[PDB]
């Protein structure tokens, strides 16, 4: 019903949560009905549907303009890594390189304890025939479907005794949930793909061009979560249990799942479908394999601060891109019994040649193998997934494409779907270390600070052709670039602890016993039994084009993990979290750390009970906040804790939350809301003597949310780009009485100037021809999305600061007296307009003012 | 309350099917419960704590 | 319109027939519409111009 | 229709209705009907010409 | 100048797997058009 | 567009090859016959300007 | 002191025949507490 | 006060930990192998209680 107008016309209520969750599920009734995705071209409809774009409009105003021309145009945000550049396996030489990583993070995830709701289903007429069997005494009516007209088929009565016989719980309480299977479809999709802006690496430089199109697959036993698996005949696999009960039994049936020792039942038909491979998978422990980019050189590009793209970065060479595949870990079942069910002794295994299937055909021309031969990970089998394997970006999904077709049109409902699509949100997305940048103190406080010089934090970039940020000041050693690995964050904002790091010729890996998170585990024998069509299918349709596609339920949870992101930052400027509080040393710097956390946590619970639905556990935890190590030889920069742990730029908080922060609230004119601030030293003379107005509280937001809008564009300034001075340490200071040292400046977090210029393209692609220059180009500003400064620089106590003059002859009511940002969020991705700002002096004549007034 | 409404669902053993698994195998069996349900059985019963 | 009035219609799967090709085969199969009515489906489905 | 009555329900031995094995190597046999619902399924759905 | 891959509907069917994407790929293939044997001797 | 350069005043000199490096003034010259070129294609052509 | 036998579940079902007894037997086994592995890790 | 007082609970206690792999690791000891878990020499499956 409602339209991105509507949701941009209006703002936040003092509910905020009651009116955050109905925005966000308004967002996402939106994001289902938005075309773009079916008839449109198979790498743009990708490149929509993972790659969302908000659009905004920025601008800045000045205090005395004379015939200041500006420019009006449109930007397109996007955040979140696409992959990961590393160092390629072979590098040696122990040397740093432009961009590539020593090694990846790990979001391990475990298993929940917690188990999915089964919702009702009904049996079919073969079904029901067993449900008589097992209901009623024997009689030759009780006999009603099963027939001996097809041969070989699911039709018979070795099938009717195997329903009866194993899977007797299912038929007396028909009962399936599917939503695991369906999280990890999601998330295999979004972390083969990749999500996010295109940033591939460490440095905000280094893109990706499009969607690769060309896998490899790779092996390594030291740091794979691989899982076992044993085929069978169902012949043999019963006959296995005729003379006792072995060791790691999966003969009884499984109501509440647990990890190990599950069993499938695969019918003969079905094992030759594409989407079986797929199907093992999202049901066991992964990554058992890793997936790299064919080619680093023809897909990473280089973006420079003023829009200048080079394909070719410097050290394509000794570069590997891994897919945020490989840097996710998932915990599922560890030994999985495949039984496949109408099969002859001689069945031969199709996929993987020397692989020989326990009752069926034998190594050299025997029939019944007599051995339950057990393989260690998915790529002994699956031809297609060995060692070494090139594959086409068609020839790896389709599979998946076809098994989300399945389940979500025959097995699942829609509620399902929805839940997994919530839950897949909070893995969705994996964001680098938080980059700041404090301005420093006006000279006219130099004795009155403890942080006078301006500093900057995890500012790397390795563009090389145009100018280099003056911000941007981190070369990376061994000990930041651990530093940094152990800082990217998950839409929550929890941090790993687990790494891995392949290079020389080894490969290792760090888990902890602490987890990112947790997920439920799907039962198999839903699946055996679904696989059977023991039970009624939920739809009689064939396509999920008009109903929950795969592409467009992918979309939705990027959309999803996006909004997490944007209202974790949100709640982050609630309970004033500082960024350093997520940074690798967050456990010793200073004891408020866990103070702040409860405070994150207290919200974070909030919302994901009110609309994710799902345990919170499961997905938020402190857990790896604070199991924190600290590098070593790392020092934190010498800035202030005053900015929140933005993640996404302003305007996609913006666009989440409704956060209004047009030019309407910057003042202009001007009755007395100023105070005078008064110092004096062990002489008696006054050293301070300046204006100052008091900022809001965070009651005073409560009541009145236009109180933080007025609260930025009052300590915003634009970020410069040669010089590492500001034109609001020039007029204004932050002045808290309840310091020791009572002046300091501003945080200001800070994304990129090649960040932002990648930001010009309406679609994330960046290869020759995409002219990403400024629009209307005439002569050093790095533009500001960083959220004001937090109302309260404590979790706990509540004190007052101020805004205070530095010069003499400003006064902090007239207005900011600096370039002051303002934003605007924008449906309609508009062109650029050459905009004149002017004095008004009763001989203002132009055209358009003249002629052009009439709408 | 699955495995609760399912050993309380009323059955006609016959060798055929498995519910006859409680007569010729011993009664502590789990192949028409689950295992954790054959094991939380008599609190699954009286679910005090 | 036979296309779409066909992907329309309500099946039931069955390995027994050719409706379950959308499960055993890729879903890009043309054992259930024709080829063209296989590559126009999305088409089919919208049809726009 | 007994085609059409496989490819719409599920499996029931009281959908095979009009099937007979009683003349050999005739149009009236089981293989037929895999033919029908395998190679023609669009005109099963469809009946059209 | 752009560039032009002329071919027939059986083989170009037998290109792919056995049937031909629904979405045209990247790589020439960036656009298809089908075009029946009675319209191409049209001016 | 040429009685809207007369109305917005934008002299024949901003079109020449030296409009850039004369003086600032053909910009500002500029800063008005877009918004009356932008008004003309929003309320005529119906287009993106 | 008190003794304490650590297993795993799949383990701890090989003990006894095939299932594990709904009443622990008397010799340690006094006591049996089921913990999944998502709590073994809390403090 | 810890030290001046004696309890009497339970004197034998098995700890089972369900949901776990065949090398899962003790993560509160070293040295310590939980009976199907990881081995002593890195061994899988570890055989004694």
């Amino acid at each position: 019903i409602k339209t991105l107008y509507n949701y941009y016309s209006e703002g936040p209520s003092t509910p905020i949560m009651p009116h955050l969750v109905n925005r966000l599920r308004g967002l996402d009734a939106l994001a289902k009905i938005d075309a773009t995705l079916t008839k449109v071209d198979m790498n743009a409809a990708y490149i929509f549907a993972l790659r969302p774009t908000f659009p905004y409009s920025y601008g800045y105003k000045q205090r005395f303009s004379n015939r200041r021309l500006t420019t009006s145009a449109v930007c397109y945000a996007r955040t979140g890594l696409s992959s990961f550049l590393t160092v390629n396996k072979t590098y040696t030489s122990n040397s740093p390189l432009k961009g590539g990583s020593r090694g990846w993070p790990i979001f391990n995830v475990g298993v929940s304890p917690h188990v999915a709701e089964p919702h009702m289903r009904t049996l079919s007429p073969i079904g029901l025939e067993v449900f008589s069997q097992n209901l009623a005494t024997f009689s030759k009516t009780l006999l009603t479907a099963s027939s001996k007209v097809f041969t070989q088929s699911l039709y018979t009565a070795d099938i009717l005794s195997i329903f009866g016989e194993v899977f007797l719980p299912h038929v007396m309480q028909p009962v399936s949930n599917y939503t695991p299977i369906l999280v990890r479809a999601l998330l295999a999709l979004i972390h083969i793909l990749g999500p996010g802006s295109g940033n591939c690496s460490l440095s905000s430089s280094i893109f990706e061009s499009s969607i690769p199109q060309f896998f490899t697959v790779s092996h390594s036993t030291n740091m794979s979560n691989r899982t076992r698996y044993c085929l069978h005949t169902w012949s043999a696999y019963k006959d296995m249990f005729r003379n006792g009960i072995p060791p790691q039994s999966t003969l009884p049936p499984t109501l509440a799942p647990e990890g190990s020792s599950a069993r499938v039942l695969i019918p003969a038909a079905l094992v030759t479908s594409p989407m079986f491979p797929w199907l093992l998978a999202l049901v066991s422990s992964g990554p058992q394999f890793f997936l790299y980019s064919k080619d680093a050189s023809i897909n990473t590009v280089d973006i420079g601060s003023r829009g200048r793209i080079t394909s070719p970065i410097p050290d394509v060479a000794n570069l590997d891109l891994h897919r945020l595949w490989n840097l996710f870990r998932f915990d599922g079942h560890r030994y999985i019994d495949v039984v496949i069910v109408g099969v002859d002794r001689d069945y031969v295994w199709p996929y993987q040649n020397g692989v020989y299937v326990h009752g069926g055909k034998g190594p050299n021309g025997t029939d019944n193998y007599g051995n339950a031969d057990v393989h260690d990970g998915i790529g002994t089998i699956f031809s297609s997934f060995n060692d070494n394997v090139n594959v086409q970006t068609s020839d790896l999904i389709l599979g998946l494409l076809t098994l989300w077709n399945h389940i979500t049109t025959t097995y699942a409902t829609e509620e399902e779907v929805t839940m997994a699509i919530k839950i897949a949100a909070a893995f969705a997305l994996v964001y680098p270390v938080q980059p700041i940048v404090y301005s420093g103190c006006p000279r006219a406080f130099q004795s009155h600070t403890s942080y006078y010089q301006p500093s900057s934090e995890n500012c790397y970039t390795t563009d090389t052709a145009e100018v280099k940020s003056t911000w941007d000041t981190v070369e990376l050693s061994v000990q930041v670039n651990n530093a940094m690995v152990l800082g990217m964050t998950l839409p929550f904002g929890q941090p790993t602890v687990s790494s891995a790091q392949w290079f020389n010729n080894i490969d290792k890996a760090e888990i902890s016993m602490f987890k990112v998170g947790n997920l439920p585990l799907q039962n198999l024998d839903y699946l055996s039994l679904d696989m059977m069509e023991f039970y009624a299918p939920t739809t009689g349709q064939l396509y999920d084009i008009r109903s929950d596609n795969l592409i467009l339920s992918a979309h939705r949870t990027v959309n999803l993990g996006i909004g997490y992101t944007a209202l974790a930052d949100f709640f982050a400027y609630l309970a004033s979290v500082p960024a350093q509080s997520f940074y690798h040393d967050r456990m010793v710097t200073s004891p408020i750390s866990k103070q702040t956390y409860s405070v994150y946590e207290r919200f974070i619970e909030r919302f994901v009970d009110d609309f994710v639905g799902w345990d919170r556990c499961d997905l938020f935890n402190l857990d790896t906040l604070l199991a924190a190590k600290r590098i070593a030889g790392v020092a934190s920069s010498p800035i202030p804790w005053h900015c929140s742990l933005q993640r996404c730029p302003l305007p996609i908080i913006m666009h989440y939350t409704g956060l209004h922060f047009g030019q309407e609230h910057i003042t202009v004119r001007d009755v007395e809301g100023l105070q005078q601030i008064v110092m004096r030293n062990d002489q008696g003379k006054i050293v301070v003597d300046a204006l100052g107005t008091a900022a809001p509280s965070r009651l005073a937001v409560k009541l009145d949310w236009s109180r933080l809008s007025a609260w930025y564009s009052d300590t915003t300034c634009a970020i410069p780009l040669s010089d590492r001075v500001m034109e609001i340490i020039n007029y204004a200071a932050i002045w808290d009485p309840t310091q020791e040292r009572r002046a300091t400046g501003f945080v200001y977090t800070y994304f990129s100037p090649n960040f932002l210029s990648s930001f010009n393209a309406s679609e994330p692609i960046f290869n020759t021809s995409i002219n990403l220059t400024p629009p209307y180009d005439d002569t050093t500003v790095i533009q500001n999305l960083s959220m004001p400064q937090m109302l309260s620089f404590d979790p706990y106590y509540e004190s007052t600061f101020y805004v205070v003059s530095a010069d003499n002859e400003w006064i902090p009511t007239s207005g900011p007296a600096w370039k002051v940002p303002y934003l605007e969020n924008v449906v309609k991705r508009s062109g650029r307009r050459l905009l004149a700002e002017l004095r008004i002096a009763s001989n203002n004549g132009s055209g358009d003012r003249t002629f052009l007034d009439d709408v």
